[PDB]
């Protein structure tokens, strides 16, 4: 009979769970893992071996909990009639009742305004164990460090700051950099969007990273001193790497440890509210000025390498449905926003970008800028209207990285935004990123001079950086060879790559500016 089949799917399944939460049975699929990673050469068999005795615990458990849990398992392989499979289902929001007021694009600002300057931190990466003199092409994910061995001598080893490959940053890198701050100040606060420690990501304890936050957290502390720092969560914060489950996970494989320590090693920067909601699923919101609402978004809900998504991957804590709240709530006070973040909302799973997009649109009035991080490199994201996905609406800037990794130099930037006044608007007037070139810092016996790389308005000729002079500039870039390559050079910071960035290269990092929303090939439309 088949009349069965469902039975014993089911009963098959709920043996697999039982069996998954006895260790013997955990460390059993640690084993074979541990030689299928060796037979692949994904890569060196000590890192193999780390990696998988570090991931599996909470990876077997997920999978216990969503793809081998009977209901989900059954659903997929007998359909709806006998279990109901929704991994990665779609989901919405919901948006306010409240009529959408008419668009209105930010006025100019009045001559003499008060101007608020913010520096912007983020990826900066310190790598603990970072050795100069190493060999920075190992056979690692990370080199430059304890462990990966001597070059050879035909070439040298780590420069004593940085090196241009997959490396990150000694503490002393990061400390030049806050010691120089003085020319590109003062300032009014820091955004300091996360990735603090380095991607060693095979051997990381829960103390590894406390350490990376507490020691550079102190850092930023002992050079900014009385100016506000609003950090955001970054993805190599917790470990494993992206691991980062949702509240409704409680015990000691939750977040509890991450967050708490953020709580009480920001508590001078954020104030009481705030970090009750960090403790919760680190993110916040808070109010710089009178007119301005700062919200601090944890991307890591979003992302699509946050595996502890697939046992739930709607509005991961609430988040998205909170943020529709704050800006409501702005929106009736006539205040302005500023969402900063981690991961950029155009890199998040399909559903949770889609919403995002959704809730960016509705509110484009109240929405003053929008800050990320995450990809190491300079760019942007424009979005457009829902209706005809072709009135730039906002722009999210991408800002480049603290870090070096990969091959590229230490970098940070700094804004100015329409400042603290009644009837401010709030929104980003300039910026400028400020590098450390390499290649003559680490000259031996020089002392590192953090020099200024680029003023946007300046070298693109923007006559503002409202979104449509950023939609503007992507479709000048079509067609100007030239022009592109100045945003090539300035993308990697000042020090790009020797192959050559010809048409299809162009077409794919062009058509990444207007991509805002993933899976929406259709905002790329008019570059293919
Ligand atoms: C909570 O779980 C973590 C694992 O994620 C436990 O951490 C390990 O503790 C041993 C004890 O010496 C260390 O050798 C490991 O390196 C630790 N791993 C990590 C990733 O930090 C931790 O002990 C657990 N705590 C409680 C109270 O159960
Ligand atoms: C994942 O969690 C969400 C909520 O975070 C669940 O969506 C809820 O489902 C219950 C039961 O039908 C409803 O009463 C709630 O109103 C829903 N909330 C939202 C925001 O949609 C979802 O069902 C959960 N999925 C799984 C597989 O457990
Ligand atoms: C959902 C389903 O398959 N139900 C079947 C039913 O159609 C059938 O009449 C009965 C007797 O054979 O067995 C069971
Ligand atoms: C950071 C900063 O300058 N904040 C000021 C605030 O102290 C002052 O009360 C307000 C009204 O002028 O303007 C703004
Ligand atoms: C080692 C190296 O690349 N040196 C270059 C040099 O060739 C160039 O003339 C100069 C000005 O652009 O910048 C630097
Ligand atoms: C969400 O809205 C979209 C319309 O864009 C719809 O296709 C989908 O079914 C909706 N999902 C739910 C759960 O209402
Ligand atoms: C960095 O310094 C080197 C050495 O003088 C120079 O060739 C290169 O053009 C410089 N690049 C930047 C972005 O400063
Ligand atoms: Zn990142
Ligand atoms: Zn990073």
């Amino acid at each position: 009979w088949g009349n069965l089949t469902c039975p014993i799917c089911k009963g098959l399944f709920t043996a697999i769970n039982l069996g998954l939460k006895k260790e013997p049975n955990v460390a059993r699929v640690g084993s074979v893992a541990i030689k299928l990673c060796n037979l692949l050469k994904i890569a060196p068999p000590a890192v193999c071996q780390s990696i998988v005795h570090l991931f599996e615990d909470d990876m077997v458990e997920v999978w216990r909990r969503s793809v081998l849990s009977p209901s989900e398992a059954c659903g997929l392989l007998l359909g709806s009639t006998c279990g109901h499979w929704d991994i990665f289902s779609s989901w919405n929001i919901s948006l306010p009742t409240v009529p959408k007021p008419p668009p209105k694009p930010p006025s100019p600002p009045a001559p003499g305004a008060p101007v608020s300057r913010i520096l912007f931190l983020t990826d900066l990466h310190w790598d603990h164990d970072y050795l100069e003199g190493t060999d920075p092409d190992c056979a690692d994910p990370l080199c430059c460090r304890r462990g990966s061995g001597l070059p050879p001598a035909s070439r040298p080893g780590a420069g004593y700051w940085g090196e241009y490959s997959k490396c990150d940053l000694p503490l002393r890198t990061l400390e030049s950099l806050l010691s120089g701050l003085g020319p590109a100040g003062p300032f009014d606060m820091v955004y300091w969007t996360g990735d603090i420690p380095a991607h060693d990501v095979w051997h990381q304890t829960r103390q590894d990273q406390l350490r990376a936050l507490t020691t550079v957290t102190a850092l930023v502390r002992k050079f900014l001193g009385p100016v506000p720092v609003y950090p955001a969560v970054g993805n190599h914060e917790s470990t494993p790497v992206n691991s980062f489950p949702p509240p409704f996970i409680e015990g000691n494989h939750s977040s509890r440890w991450l967050y708490e320590a953020m709580a009480k090693a920001w508590e001078p920067w954020l104030p009481a509210e705030a970090l009750r909601t960090l403790r919760i699923g680190g993110f916040y919101a808070l109010s710089p000025y009178p007119g301005l609402r700062l919200i601090s978004l944890n991307m890591n809900f979003c992302s699509r390498e946050n595996f502890w998504l697939l046992i739930n991957s709607t509005d991961p804590a609430g988040q998205l449905q909170w943020l529709v709240g704050e800006l409501q709530a702005a929106e009736d006070r006539g205040d302005k926003v500023h969402i900063i973040g981690h991961i950029p909302p155009g890199h998040c799973l399909k559903s949770w970008s889609w919403n995002y997009y959704r809730i960016v649109a509705r509110y484009e009035n109240t929405l003053a800028a929008q800050f990320f991080g995450h990809t190491h490199v300079d760019e942007f994201e424009v979005f457009y209207d829902e209706e005809t996905l072709s009135r730039p609406l906002a722009v999210a800037f991408l800002a480049p990285s603290a870090t070096t990794y990969i091959g590229l130099n230490p970098g940070y930037r700094v804004y100015q935004i329409d400042g603290n006044y009644s009837g401010s608007s709030h929104v980003v007037l300039d910026h400028e990123t400020y590098i450390l070139n390499l290649t003559q810092a680490n000259i031996p016996g020089a002392i590192p001079h953090w020099q200024l790389l680029y003023r946007a308005r300046e070298t693109y000729g923007l006559p503002n950086t409202l979104p449509t002079a950023w939609h503007n500039l992507v479709y000048r870039m079509r067609g100007d060879m030239q022009l592109f390559q100045t945003f090539w050079f300035l993308y990697h910071k000042g020090h790009p790559p020797s192959e050559p960035c010809g048409t299809p290269c162009r077409l794919a990092t062009l058509c990444a500016q207007l991509s805002a929303r993933a899976d929406s090939p259709a905002l790329c439309r008019h570059l293919m």
